[PDB]
């Protein structure tokens, strides 16, 4: 449960990590119109 | 009980940090008004 608790929050990291690189790129495009 | 504490905390801080991606695009918006 331990491996179940922590392999929940290591994919929460890197799904956050996406999350923040896909509102980058979209802010960009905002500011190219 | 310390796991339902601890999932609580955790979703919070992948909640409080799609609030501040929704954030840093709709300042965008008004930036491109």
């Amino acid at each position: 449960m331990q491996q179940q608790q922590k392999e929940a929050e290591l994919l929460q990291k890197e799904e956050a990590n996406i999350r923040d690189n896909q509102t980058k790129i979209i802010i960009a495009q905002i500011q190219s119109e």
